[PDB]
């Protein structure tokens, strides 16, 4: 595990928290997805590349496809150009049409339910650690290293 290629709008249409947010061409759902992908990147350490189909970036690579290109085509270009001996690529998508392509470029599929579960698990584990800090240096720095840059300033403002 090292790089994760995300199908942006496939996550939005699948996650119940982003399904409803249709106002203004999915602006809120698009922003909160990157916000959750930034939490995932800072915690795990894996690189996140979110790909959106053409119709902000807190240290997360957001790629917008071309006029005549789909998200399926962009993640394939990325998976081939990034597949090396050291790193392993994961494609976060639930599109059945995409499922017959992950194996062809050395990638391991991740369902939208699995990515939603991981983000919730990551937040649940931060929820546990922040609760121990507020109830009270060696453990405070360890929780700070797993948090995003913007969240570090907020947790420090709370304490």
């Amino acid at each position: 595990m090292d790089i994760l290629l995300v199908d942006g709008y496939n996550m939005i249409g699948a996650w119940p928290q982003l399904k409803d947010l249709k106002a203004n061409s999915f602006e809120e759902a698009r922003d909160v997805l990157i916000q959750k992908m930034a939490e995932y990147q800072s915690y795990t350490g894996n690189r996140v590349i979110v790909v959106f189909d053409a119709h902000t970036n807190h240290r997360v690579e957001v790629i917008f496809t071309k006029e005549n290109e789909t998200a399926d085509e962009r993640i394939e270009k990325l998976a081939q150009a990034l597949n090396n001996i050291a790193t392993q690529i994961h494609v976060a998508t639930s599109d059945y049409t995409e499922q017959w392509a992950i194996f062809g470029q050395g990638a391991l599929r991740k369902s939208a339910r699995e990515l939603l579960r991981e983000v919730e698990t990551i937040e649940r584990r931060i929820e546990r650690r922040v609760r121990k800090i507020t109830s009270e240096i060696a453990l405070s720095e360890e929780v700070l290293k797993t948090f995003e840059k913007l969240r570090r300033g907020d947790l420090d403002a709370a304490a």
